[PDB]
């Protein structure tokens, strides 16, 4: 039986640490995407850990919401930002002020991506592109503007949330399998050049996971879906706190000696999924 | 090896080891086909009875290319300007294809850039650039001839890919994530496209003579010379060899090959310096 | 589009036409395992259709008299059978003696010779497991230890190792045949690194299921979900002997000249779809 | 880190003490390297352990040390991975003694440097069936005694050789790259028995018989660790902290798969 999880944008309402409560006290994460879905409950475990963090995507208003119910459910600061991945001003902007408010970023997560089901065929030109502008180059963005302002001086880690779905060329998902593969190849690129900076840098891969705009986006009818997770080999969907248990095992000094790696914490089910 | 010519010039002989007509009247969309790895692939085609299309940016690429191919071999070459980024050109130039030949049979995306690079001080626009014409620059060609012909009648698509982001070669963060998404995508359109009766592969290249890629990216001759002597085969491969497996994958003889990945680089990946 | 035409029992075709030129393996010498059935003996077929010369070697005298009879009737080249196990390597020196007395040379070795079965890994017995490790795996290297020591050492030469896909996913009932399979991709990259320097090209070629073979006969299962799933397969027919001789011939050709230590998937894409 | 098969003198907990607590570990290879140091990061965070390999002066003298240091139990067996009957004795002598087994770490395994064309028949079948063989007895020996009826966890100690084919190497690039495969197979078969089936792939690691052995010259050796991107040789207690990852119900929902802990070390180093 997996560890408790909230279906919502909202903290949970109790918690057992597994990890120390000290694993990360007093560092800063940078988390992109942190006012939805897995973003959020990354944000919320890592300040459950002694971690502030800066959260940040498009919508400051989503952000800003998402900062008040992490400082209330965990007494620890989160600086909420308005900054899109792919406009490296607004990139630049943001990174300056967490570091004009805290004085350090020790740990990076890329979180923010978009994604839908569309045929091949039916995808544009720019809907392909607007899928690689925000999950690759938008990773590639904050990652190196963040190696600029702070981690080539002070070292760092960052984990790049990636996904299983170029690894069988899953139907309906060119656009985000290609995507999700940059973001993997890329790991072990900046793992390689940035490791003398005492920067390591990780994918963990997530399956469907419960209670986010990804699974009621892309996990199609709730029959067909029932059926591929119970096929699958744990048999259920994976929850988000699950996911944000690994991304903390990866951004912690429990990885000290990890880096250029692609974690699948996905329950199985790229293994035995259809592909129809 | 089989022999090679360093300009993009065409062979002065060449020995057959497939058969003349094995492509006899198929009609290869070649995307880069007027230089380097993409103007051999073209010649080897046409060697083996088919008709070319190239096109690229260079509009005096091509068509001195095109003139060079149809000297060479008695097949017809039809040169186009199209930068794979704009879907309007795209389409006008599949277009003006099929107003030519009547079919397309083949697709070869070759097209790329890239150039050596540290991951920190490359700009957000020129990663984003290569992006654009490596990985989206494939999919809008591929989906335009699907669109306006590969859908209805079927099709084999090669896409020229990489090892970099095998390893996460260093100076390559943008290539080596542009061509492991090309990669992604070979298997998801073969998916997706299979039941239309398209075939779609990719072929990663090694390190090859008389290229602007080996120019661009092979570093200093003393450690290039040193790297290669170290690798499985000790010799940097030749456009011709590349053309081979290319043409390989892109004919009948290669009827059950969808969704793979054929490395041809002397094993290169294997033992080169990271 | 159709398929190459190929027939369904251990009989040669009754007509063929070159793609490849029928000069291709002019007078050459092939040493294939496993070529009195199945796959090995198309192979076979296809590569004496070529020119080539071939040995054939399994366990079985009777099986490969009888391919040998048959190859060198339908081809007009010479085929020499032996009784051989793969698993005893004074047994796999003396065939390789005895060809190099019959031909003189050898140029390519196709190892193909393979054991398999469905069966659950809960009741798999040890020995079972290891049977299949002992073909499949050490088979394999003891074959290609004995050429390359007898002549490939020193003349250089062409291995193509049969493999398959069933480890990507974890195959259910495969265990056996997945691991070891995985070994042998493995092993062709370490003999490919280790042997480039002696003029020895060492590739895996990887079938997906095959019509009228002794696999296909174990291993495809009930007719009826047998069809649904090659239906759902992104090329919609299972493959046959035919093309997948074709992948190996080119692998084993001047044509690789420059393919090395690389694994050929030749299966219709069906890994990226078969149910698991 | 320490060198030598010895405890640490001090540790400080990253993941609760607690986290293991009660539970009971089988480690095969448990009395020397990297095995050794798995079991005593296990018994800190709580574990009871079952240490097993041919040795039995190794595993009485390793689990001495072991309960010492930490004082929670440690049982040393002696048993061939090869030989299914001792496999199966030492799964019944450790359910005799705890009543349970929640975890496998399947550690066994044998190496050494040999060019592909001086290494004997014999000497790559062997290296395939500790390596390879051993590992599919021993899990389908403690799937049969205990892991089907109860559930489990298993985790699979490979290695990155295979990847590019590692001169030297043919015989442990083969055995562990079907182990990886074989990671993947259980992972899939089990998965609905409530087991969990990964592997952890270290890179080169200080202190251990794997680096002495394989490692080659110093000097040598010294400049490929330069050159990988941590730029450090891995220790032993940082190999046993991603075990215990997998290992724990941190790891509820990671099954079938394959985490590579070695610095970075297969993407630079050199081969050839
Ligand atoms: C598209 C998205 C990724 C980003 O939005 P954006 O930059 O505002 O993009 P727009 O809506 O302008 O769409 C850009 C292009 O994509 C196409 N597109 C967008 N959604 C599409 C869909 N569901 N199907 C097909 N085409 C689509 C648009 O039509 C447009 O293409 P066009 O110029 O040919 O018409 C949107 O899905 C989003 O913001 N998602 C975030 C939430 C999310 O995806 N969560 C799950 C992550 S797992
Ligand atoms: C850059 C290239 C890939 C694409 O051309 P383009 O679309 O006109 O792109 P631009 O010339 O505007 O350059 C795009 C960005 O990449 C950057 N760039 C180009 N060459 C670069 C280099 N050698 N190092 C770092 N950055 C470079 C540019 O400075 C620009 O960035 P900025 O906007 O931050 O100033 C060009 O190298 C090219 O056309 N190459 C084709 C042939 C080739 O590379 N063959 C080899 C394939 S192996
Ligand atoms: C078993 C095989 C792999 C090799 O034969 P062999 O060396 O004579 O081995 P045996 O007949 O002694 O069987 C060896 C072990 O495997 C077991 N075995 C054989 N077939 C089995 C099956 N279908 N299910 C489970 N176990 C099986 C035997 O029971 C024995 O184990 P045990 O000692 O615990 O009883 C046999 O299947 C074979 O000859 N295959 C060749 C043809 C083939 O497999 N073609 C397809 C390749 S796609
Ligand atoms: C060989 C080994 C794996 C297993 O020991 P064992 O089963 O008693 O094996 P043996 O000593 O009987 O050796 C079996 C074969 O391997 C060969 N072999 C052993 N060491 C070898 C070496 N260094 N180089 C080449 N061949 C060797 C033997 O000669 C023999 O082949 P043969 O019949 O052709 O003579 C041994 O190295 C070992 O015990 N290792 C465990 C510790 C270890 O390897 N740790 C490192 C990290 S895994
Ligand atoms: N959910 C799953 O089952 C699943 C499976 C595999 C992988 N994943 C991955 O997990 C991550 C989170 O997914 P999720 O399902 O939790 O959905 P999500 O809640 O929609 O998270 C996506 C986040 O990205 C932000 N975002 C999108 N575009 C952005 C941009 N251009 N700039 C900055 N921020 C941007 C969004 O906020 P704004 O709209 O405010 O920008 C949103 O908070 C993604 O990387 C996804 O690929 C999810
Ligand atoms: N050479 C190597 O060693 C090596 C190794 C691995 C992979 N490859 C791959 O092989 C292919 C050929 O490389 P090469 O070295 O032969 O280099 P090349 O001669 O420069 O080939 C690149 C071609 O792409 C065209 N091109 C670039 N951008 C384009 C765009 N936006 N639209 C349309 N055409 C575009 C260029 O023509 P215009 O300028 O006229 O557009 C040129 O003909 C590439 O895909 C490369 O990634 C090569
Ligand atoms: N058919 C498929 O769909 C498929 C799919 C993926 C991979 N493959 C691979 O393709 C190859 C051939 O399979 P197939 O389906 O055509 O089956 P097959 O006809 O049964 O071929 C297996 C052959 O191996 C020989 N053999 C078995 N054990 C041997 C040993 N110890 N020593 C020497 N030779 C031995 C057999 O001959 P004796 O009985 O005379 O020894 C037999 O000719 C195998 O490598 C298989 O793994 C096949
Ligand atoms: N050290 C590295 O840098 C490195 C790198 C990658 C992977 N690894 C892996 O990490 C694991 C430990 O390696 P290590 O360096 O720590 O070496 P090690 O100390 O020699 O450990 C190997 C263990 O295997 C046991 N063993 C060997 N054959 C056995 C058999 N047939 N049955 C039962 N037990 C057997 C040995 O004990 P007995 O002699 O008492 O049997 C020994 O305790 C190995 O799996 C290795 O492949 C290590």
């Amino acid at each position: 039986q997996p560890p408790p999880d909230v279906e919502g944008d909202d903290c949970l309402p109790a918690y057992r640490h597994l990890f120390c409560p000290d694993l990360l006290r007093d560092k800063v994460a940078f988390i992109t995407g942190g006012g939805s879905g897995i973003g959020f409950r990354i944000a919320e475990i890592f300040m459950r850990h002694g971690c502030h963090t800066v959260i940040a995507s498009r919508s400051l208003p989503r952000v800003l919401t998402a900062a008040r119910k992490l400082a209330g459910a965990t007494g620890r600061r989160c600086l909420p930002l308005s900054m899109d991945v792919r406009a490296p001003p607004a990139v630049m902007a943001a990174v300056d002020q967490a570091l004009k408010e805290f004085g350090r970023i020790d740990i990076l997560i890329n979180c923010a991506a978009g994604n839908f089901l569309c045929p091949a065929g039916a995808l544009s030109f720019n809907a392909f592109k607007t899928v690689m502008d925000i999950d690759t180059s938008g990773t590639f963005n904050v990652s190196r503007v963040l190696y600029e302002k702070f981690f080539r001086d002070h070292g760092g880690v960052i984990v790049n949330i990636t996904a299983t779905l170029g690894n069988r060329g899953q139907a309906l998902q060119v656009h985000a399998g290609s995507a999700k593969a940059a973001v993997d190849a890329m790991t072990r690129h900046l793992a390689v050049e940035w490791g003398p900076q005492n920067i390591r840098v990780n994918s963990l891969a997530p399956g469907p996971i419960s209670g986010t705009e990804g699974l009621r986006r892309l996990g199609g009818p709730q029959a067909s879906l029932s059926t591929k997770v119970t096929a699958s080999p744990l048999q259920r969907l994976g929850n988000k706190t699950e996911i944000a248990h690994s991304v903390l095992y990866l951004a912690s000094p429990l990885a000290s000696y990890v880096t250029g790696a692609v974690l699948v914490a996905d329950g199985g089910a790229w293994l035995t999924f259809p592909n129809g």
